[PDB]
């Protein structure tokens, strides 16, 4: 069954996120992809009679070893605490198998070698992070980084892009939305204030969609042409 | 006073509530050795942040001179009083975040005797066990046996690393849950009458909470072994 796949590491990035490195166990194989795509995984929660299959973007540049998602815990102390999220976050072992859907999707990284712009919220950042380091093994000029998250607490893939931006001598800039920090925004993610390359960067976008259509609406105003945006979203949230 | 400032390398989730983090001094060169074990201090000023707080957290892997791993168990989560420093840790200290650490110590460890060792732990009771057991992969020691409870397959710390290891070094392990069944687990308490152990050469290794802990010492007593061998640490609770 090329679809089990066993997990190899389970490393948590925040407060909220959670990383899954994922090999085969019984034969299957770690196709290519582009980084921006996703993988399907399936797995069949506590006390529920059925297979429950959800989508998750490859987080790390495809190497053809290993594929790393990275999930937040959706709904936390809530009404409706999310399904399959959770039972990854509390039952799902290092060492424990899934099944596994092979890459696919209209979103994803094309170099056209022009300046590159990755804006992203919260767990929005999982594709940015697969694409930021395929740009750093391709040793990609032009690389601009923009996060948003609420606190530190909740900021992910910090210490690795950070190590990342400062290799290959990209910039980067994040927000916090609820508190302060040094070289840190506080508040909303606001971009008129800063250097960007309007005129010929691709804009690659992903978030919560109220985080995301008001960036939209605004690169459109700015200059840049649609064909020169591009986004994901994680369903209609 | 404090110790000495170590830096989250790797925070990889062990169970549902347990996480792992791999710290490395900020100053560089090597750490203090220790033997399996022993303890080190975290100190740390929660997001109310008047007071530092600090606590004993075990050693869980061999000592190599350059960075320690501990396992830290989300206390009292469902309570009205979850602790303070161990969700301070799980939720707000990041890899790249620092924390403060203070050097070995602790009258409780692995001493070499060349006699059969048993380990005996349950839940976080695992973790100085987990030290331990990387100790005597190294050095080649035959003759151990790992008996492990804890509630249920979620709450399995370390299942996967202490697999490989027992299927390495050719030793013996069982394990029970307390809560559920599974595939070659006993359901319920650990009951020792019936298992095969070196109850007159042995050394007897255990750590859990104080209940446990009676439990099982009470049945070791009753089984005949001298209490010169029997080795513990309590933490709980
Ligand atoms: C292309 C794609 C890529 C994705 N990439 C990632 C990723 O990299 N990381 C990641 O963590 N997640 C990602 N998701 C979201 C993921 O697929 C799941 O929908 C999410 O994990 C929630 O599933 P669940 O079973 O936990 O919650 P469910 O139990 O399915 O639903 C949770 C509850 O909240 C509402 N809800 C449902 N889905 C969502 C959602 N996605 N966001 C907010 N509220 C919701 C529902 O009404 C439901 O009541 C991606 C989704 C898509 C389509
Ligand atoms: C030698 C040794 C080794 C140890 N090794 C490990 C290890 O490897 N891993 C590990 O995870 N832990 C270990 N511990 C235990 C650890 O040091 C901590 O005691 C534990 O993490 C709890 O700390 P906390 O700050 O999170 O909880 P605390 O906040 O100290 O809370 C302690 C308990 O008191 C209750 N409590 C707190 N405040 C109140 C209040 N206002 N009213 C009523 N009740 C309250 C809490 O619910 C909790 O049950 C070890 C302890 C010792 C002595
Ligand atoms: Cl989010
Ligand atoms: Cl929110
Ligand atoms: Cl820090
Ligand atoms: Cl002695
Ligand atoms: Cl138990």
């Amino acid at each position: 069954d090329g679809r089990t796949f066993v997990v190899r590491e389970k490393q948590v990035e925040s407060a909220y996120v959670t990383s899954f490195v994922l090999v085969p166990a019984d034969g299957g194989a770690v196709l290519d992809y582009q980084p921006g795509q996703y993988i399907g995984i399936e797995v069949t929660p506590e006390g529920s009679d059925y297979r429950e299959i959800r989508q998750y973007s490859l987080s790390h540049a495809s190497n053809g070893r290993e594929y790393r998602i990275s999930v937040k815990r959706e709904g936390v102390g809530s009404d409706n605490p999310g399904l399959v999220s959770h039972y990854l976050h509390n039952n799902v072992k290092v060492g424990d198998s899934v099944k596994l859907y092979a890459p696919a999707g209209d979103f994803f990284y094309v170099e056209r070698e022009r300046p590159v712009v990755l804006i992203s919220a919260g767990v929005g950042a999982t594709p940015m992070q697969a694409i930021l380091h395929t740009l750093a093994k391709q040793n990609k000029s032009g690389v601009t980084y923009l996060y948003a998250c609420n606190s530190a607490k909740e900021h992910t893939f910090a210490q690795e892009t950070a190590q990342l931006i400062a290799q290959q001598g990209w910039m980067q800039q994040v927000w916090y939305r609820d508190e302060s920090a040094d070289d840190v925004l506080q508040g909303e993610m606001q971009l008129a204030e800063l250097i960007l390359p309007i005129e010929d960067g691709d804009f690659y976008l992903c978030g919560p969609i109220g985080f995301m259509q008001y960036v939209v609406k605004q690169l459109l105003a700015l200059g840049v042409d649609k064909a020169r945006i591009h986004y994901e979203v994680f369903g209609p949230h």
